[PDB]
């Protein structure tokens, strides 16, 4: 009916964010495991979000794909908020990208076909601008991808490296310039993911926030040798200065050299 934290046993955090963390869980009786995000709400009233996390619940308990990480359920306590969230054991797509250093064509066009769906079906839900970058991107059962997105960044611990530092690199001309952005975007965030999966690294990738600006706005991005030409084409008219020069969803779906070489 409402949960509350005593329904739970909480194993390891699986990630640790700013506004709190997300502790590997499962329901008392069931024994059943789920993910815990717990958000301090302390750290919430600072950073002036509360209000519209408390109708996010709302529209993201309405929604359902296989490619999206489920919002099972939420309550409060005093001091915390939980959300209740389907597990993903396999972690994040980062992670699996920094084993192998980069991804080959299937995985790629795969994970791209799965991220388009999932978009495509948060459209029609009239849900835009979902953060896709690799580290809000987990691994389900076996092989499949979940945007995670939702609340506040979380890490497993790693690396350090590239903290963040991975800021800009997914944030498209329009909304780094400080405007009215609409869906498109998200076929910005698409044409990077698609190029640092090949690369392993981000398109703009620099040592300066600026430089990284500098070639974002400009749109100056250059391939390594071994990448196909359907990628590159896919990727080019993914990264348009013009969102209206950028494909509608279907289109990537559609697209040549996503066909050929997708699992899905
Ligand atoms: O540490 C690992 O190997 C690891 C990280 C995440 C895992 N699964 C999972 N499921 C549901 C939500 C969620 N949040 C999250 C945790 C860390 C980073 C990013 C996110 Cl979205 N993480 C499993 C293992």
């Amino acid at each position: 009916r409402q949960w509350a934290l005593e329904d739970f046993e909480i194993g390891r955090p699986l990630g640790k964010g700013k506004f709190g963390n997300v502790y590997l869980a499962r329901e008392k009786q069931s024994k059943f495991i789920l993910a815990l995000k717990v958000l301090f709400k302390a750290q919430l009233e600072k950073a002036g979000v509360e209000h519209q996390l408390r109708r996010e619940v709302e529209i993201q308990s309405h929604l359902r794909h296989p490619n999206i990480l489920r919002l099972y359920g939420y309550f409060h306590d005093a001091t915390r908020v939980y959300l209740i969230l389907e597990y993903a054991p396999l972690g994040t797509v980062y992670r699996e990208l920094q084993k192998l250093s980069k991804f080959d064509e299937q995985r790629t066009a795969t994970y791209i076909t799965e991220l388009a769906n999932a978009l495509s079906y948060c459209h029609s839900k009239r849900v835009i601008h979902r953060d896709i970058k690799p580290e809000n991107l987990l691994l389900g059962s076996a092989g499949e991808l979940k945007i995670a997105d939702f609340g506040w960044s979380v890490h497993a611990p790693s690396s350090r490296r590239d903290t963040l530092c991975g800021t800009l690199d997914y944030l498209p001309p329009e909304m780094i310039e400080g405007r009215m952005h609409d869906e498109k975007v998200d076929l910005w965030s698409l044409g990077v993911l698609c190029y640092e999966f090949l690369v392993g690294k981000p398109p703009f990738e620099a040592n300066t926030y600026q430089e990284t600006y500098k070639r974002i706005s400009r749109v100056e991005f250059t391939f390594p040798d071994f990448v196909t030409e359907g990628a590159r084409d896919l990727i080019s008219r993914l990264l348009k200065h013009n969102p209206s020069q950028r494909p509608m969803l279907r289109e990537v779906l559609e697209h040549p050299w996503i066909t050929a070489n997708s699992s899905k």
